[PDB]
């Protein structure tokens, strides 16, 4: 089952961009100004989910960088799986 598979591969990297994301504003914010990891989950889901509420951000040198990048790296990693599944559901017509 291939629509199986890539339903697979993009929960996992669903998954992992979000357990990248808590690691990520973990250990950084917590210095500065400190946040629960629930914080986390929020923005991670808020950055991949395109919403952008903006309560709460980085306000430190590197701390923007690092979600930026991570979500650029996304940007362009979101597609790839995305344009994955449609490539099955192409598969699965035919």
């Amino acid at each position: 089952s291939a629509m199986f598979n890539q339903v697979l591969i993009l929960i996992c990297t669903l998954l992992c961009l979000v357990f990248t994301g808590t690691c990520g504003i973990q250990h950084l914010e917590r210095a500065g100004e400190k946040l629960s990891l629930f914080k986390s989950f929020y923005f991670c889901i808020v950055t991949f989910s395109t919403v952008g509420y903006g309560d709460v951000t980085p306000k430190i040198w590197p701390s923007q960088l690092l979600v930026v990048i991570m979500i650029c790296v996304a940007l362009v990693v979101l597609p790839l799986q995305f344009e994955e599944l449609v490539y099955l559901w192409m598969e699965r017509q035919k």
